């Protein structure tokens, strides 16, 4: 019941932090957003910039996707994102993930009236 | 008939150098490694590292991979990577690239005997 868009801001935005504030970060962040609900999700990335300066990516710089279509954007400037990553160890229900945070330049797949981000296609 | 290491040579390793040269390395490279022969690959990346260095990750951090298997591994120092990203003008046979040089940390998945680097996951 959820738009692309709304899905994407549930899964890749956190607006209200500048930084992954420690450690624990993507362990808690994992599963307040539900990704942690039928099964460990192994790898996610979460913005941390304004929903209007991420919306602002898809005129931005076009590149090709991971799959070869064009409908990607690459951010001119880098941005405040976390990295989860799951680790070895994790085993359903209590998944565990590694937290890295870092400044880097992102690149999102837009789609719509108006062209929104819809999916995460990687950092650089 | 190629195995699963030498693919993995082929197509992401490039000791020979420290760093990408130019701003033409992914054009040149992406090309003289095969990669743009039947349509342009749209993403790769390339590591900058002996052998040995790459082939010490399947013994470091273990991860899960994007897949969610359980045989990735990162290596726990950053390593020099040159990351591919086809533009949004290139057209077939004239692919197009934009090279970025890093030092990131790298997910590799392993396999076989002996336990080798046979995929690239990510760069972190
Ligand atoms: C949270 C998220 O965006 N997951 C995405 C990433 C990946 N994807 C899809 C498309 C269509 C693309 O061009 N590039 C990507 O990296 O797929 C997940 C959704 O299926
Ligand atoms: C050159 C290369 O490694 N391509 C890989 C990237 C990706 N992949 C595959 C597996 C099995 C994995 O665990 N993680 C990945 O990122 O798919 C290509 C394999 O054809």
């Amino acid at each position: 019941k959820e738009t692309a868009a709304a899905k994407f801001e549930r899964q890749h935005m956190d607006s209200s932090t500048s930084a992954a504030s420690s450690s624990n970060y993507c362990n808690q962040m994992m599963k307040s957003r539900n990704l942690t609900k039928d099964r460990c999700k192994p790898v996610n990335t979460f913005v941390h910039e304004s929903l209007a300066d991420v919306q602002a990516v898809c005129s931005q710089k076009n590149v090709a996707c991971k799959n070869g279509q064009t409908n990607c954007y690459q951010s001119y400037s880098t941005m405040s994102i976390t990295d989860c990553r799951e680790t070895g160890s994790s085993k359903y229900p209590n998944c565990a993930y590694k937290t890295t945070q870092a400044n880097k330049h992102i690149i999102v797949a837009c789609e719509g009236n108006p062209y929104v981000p819809v999916h995460f296609d990687a950092s650089v």
